[PDB]
């Protein structure tokens, strides 16, 4: 067994706790209760491994986000999240990527960019878009939603393959 120690992050309101509750507990958190720093963790087989995931949900709200830098340092692999609704929160994905550089010290981390909430159709971030910033990083873009659970264990799963290539 395993330990993989997963990051999320991203913008205020884009649904890093709803993802990760979706993912851990399967069902869909429809309130708005801003984070400050919580984990989770649960033991899951993936690709046949047997493994811990200890999944850190990190805070978007500005306001909330005191040593969330102290948080990230200790990830293996981030979750860099948007909402395909959510224009300013894509367009914020490259400081989140800079402050995972930072807190890493490295240019190399394993990461997934995910547009969250593709289960709305007021989408402002067209897939390709987003396909072409992950493209620059070269990590995967995948799409999810918590409501419907729609590419949420393709999401987390994905970013563990991530972390066995580096
Ligand atoms: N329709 C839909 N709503 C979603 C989805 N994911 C999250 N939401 C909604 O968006 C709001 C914010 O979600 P939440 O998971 O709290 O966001 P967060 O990124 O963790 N916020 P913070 O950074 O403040 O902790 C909630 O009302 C939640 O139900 C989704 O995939 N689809
Ligand atoms: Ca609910
Ligand atoms: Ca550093
Ligand atoms: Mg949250």
């Amino acid at each position: 067994m395993t330990e993989y120690k997963l990051v999320v992050v991203g913008a205020g309101g884009v649904g890093k706790s709803a993802l990760t509750i979706q993912l851990i507990q399967n069902h869909f958190v429809d309130e708005y209760d801003p984070t400050i720093e919580d984990s989770y963790r649960k033991q899951v087989v993936i690709d046949g491994e047997t493994c811990l995931l200890d999944i850190l949900d990190t805070a978007g709200q500005e306001e909330y986000s005191a040593m969330r830098d102290q948080y990230m340092r200790t990830g293996e692999g981030f979750l860099c999240v948007f909402a395909i609704n959510n224009t300013k929160s894509f367009e914020d994905i490259h400081q989140y990527r800079e402050q995972i550089k930072r807190v890493k010290d490295s240019d190399d981390v394993p990461m997934v960019l995910v547009g969250n909430k593709c289960d709305l159709a007021a989408r402002t971030v067209e897939s390709r878009q987003a396909q072409d910033l992950a493209r620059s990083y070269g990590i995967p873009y995948i799409e999810t939603s918590a409501k419907t659970r729609q590419g949420v264990e393709d999401a987390f799963y994905t970013l563990v393959r991530e972390i066995r290539q580096h």
